[PDB]
DNA sequence: GTGAAGGTTCTCTTCAGTATTAATAAGGCCACTGTTAAAACGTACTATATAGACATCTCCACAAAAG
């Protein structure tokens, strides 16, 4: 009925393989999304290569769930201004969940 | 004494006695009981002070399903 009343989450691979620092191939990560369903913002991620686990689940959490702020490395120009807790958590079957 | 031997009386004794204060006692053998300390000595209803065979809960490690 409302923003925050129902979040949502899920996690797949990334079709991107990403690099050590020194350039050698590392397989592709996991990102994580949590998303508002009504606004249908998304309110936070986790992007990393920790398979889905709980730790990884509230990692998402606690990025959502906080409020947002990024340093001028980050570029923005718009501002995540989105945050504060779901009222319902809506997910998979996986074990994390 | 000029010395020795011998003569003589002297009374009455109805008066004196009878009372306490009394010392622990002053008997010794025998045998035979029956108490009287008090010493020696079997064993009970207890009050504890352990020592150690067991039972228990807890923490950590392995096979089945879903994304
Ligand atoms: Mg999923």
């Amino acid at each position: 009925d409302y923003s925050n009343h129902v979040w949502q989450c899920d996690h797949t691979r990334v079709d991107v393989l990403l690099v050590d620092q020194h350039g050698e191939i590392l397989s592709r990560p996991w990102l994580t999304t949590v998303i508002d369903t009504y606004s249908r913002c998304i309110m936070g991620i986790n992007l990393g290569f920790d398979a889905p686990s709980s730790g990884v689940v509230a990692l998402a959490l606690r990025h959502a769930i906080l409020p947002k702020r990024y340093g001028s490395e980050y570029k923005l120009h718009c501002e995540w201004g989105t945050y504060g807790k779901p009222e319902h958590f809506y997910t998979d079957g996986g074990k994390d969940f």
